């Protein structure tokens, strides 16, 4: 009987955004929770950070690609397209460990009935400012970043997807802490890789 309105920022490539986004969709089924997704690029966020030793890799990784396509998709079809397109990408990138992003993008656009042409946005910088705009909206960096009922938080960082009522009980606890304006942090060292089953 407590109503929640949630906005969650995701990068299709991010394993943590994926788990936590799947968790909140589990929460939707056992709590009065409405979820609205927004796309971010982690590659664009860290564009400002200067670590020269990582440059060789980022430029062949093309980590900006999926986020660019998804925001290009949204611009052409509105927000209704985010959830199906994200799920189609995420199942591939994460559940199935498919790191051929050209393939993931091509197949996910097709699965969702979007024009194949949108795949070209991966190589274009024309949506980067839109993406930076999305970042300013969500951030004031967390994986994922979540606004619920007027308050913002990073996480919860989960290494596995909680299901059903367990997912809900963790929602209740997370939001109790988040709703307290003088709460800032609860953490421990991460000892597990993300698992997607």
């Amino acid at each position: 009987s407590v109503k929640y309105q949630a906005d969650l920022w995701f990068d299709p490539l991010c394993p943590w955004c994926w788990i936590t986004s799947r968790w909140i969709l589990e929460v939707e089924k056992v709590r009065d929770v409405e979820v609205h997704f927004h796309v971010m690029s982690l590659a664009i966020l860290n564009e400002n950070r200067e670590d020269l030793t990582e440059n060789y890799l980022e430029n062949i990784t093309k980590a900006w690609g999926p986020a660019r396509v998804v925001i290009a998709a949204e611009q052409a079809n509105g927000a209704s397209v985010l959830d199906p397109l994200y799920t189609a990408m995420g199942i591939r990138i994460h559940n199935e460990d498919n790191k051929n992003l050209d393939e993931v993008i091509k197949r996910s656009l097709a699965d969702t009935g979007l024009p194949a042409e949108l795949a070209a946005a991966a190589q274009s910088n024309a949506y980067d400012d839109a993406l930076r705009e999305s970042h300013h909206a969500g951030m004031d960096v967390g994986t994922p970043t979540v606004h619920v009922n007027g308050v913002a938080f990073f996480g919860p960082v989960l290494s596995k997807i909680p299901r059903g009522e367990e997912a809900g009980k963790l929602w209740d606890a997370s939001l109790t802490l988040a709703a307290y304006p003088h709460f800032f942090e609860l953490k421990r060292t991460r000892t597990e890789p993300p698992q997607f089953a």
